[PDB]
DNA sequence: GCTTGAGGATATCCGA
DNA sequence: CTCGGATATCCTCAAG
């Protein structure tokens, strides 16, 4: 099994990230708890969030 | 097997990527091929280059 | 049909 | 068990 990130899951994810105060303050366990998605592990979120954090470079 | 990216090995990589017009134009075959380090695959090099091309790491 | 390489997405590993 | 980071594997789509 290899998951992939439909756009609706991505939006749910980014809503969770935003509720936790941004990509930098959010952590996987939080994002997962908020998303409430079946068949989804902390590792799915961990990897996806690492990708998300590397779209913006802050000084 | 798991590689481990030394800092001066990373230098050689940067050196090479710069010989090839930077992170965007540079290619894994090309830069592996320019680095001439032994015990170094194309696969090591593409994973590293993917990390370097991101908006976070390219400066 | 092989055998490659490319970019991007996703998973697995390391050390704290 | 969690986190952040580093590194490898997978997929799709090419080329030769």
């Amino acid at each position: 099994t290899r998951m992939r990130w439909t756009p609706e899951l991505h939006e749910r994810f980014v809503d969770a990230v935003n509720l936790l105060g941004g990509s930098e303050k959010a952590t996987p366990k939080g994002v997962l708890k908020l998303m409430k998605a079946d068949n989804l592990t902390i590792y799915h979120v961990k990897s996806h969030l690492q990708k998300y954090r590397t779209a913006r470079y802050r000084p």
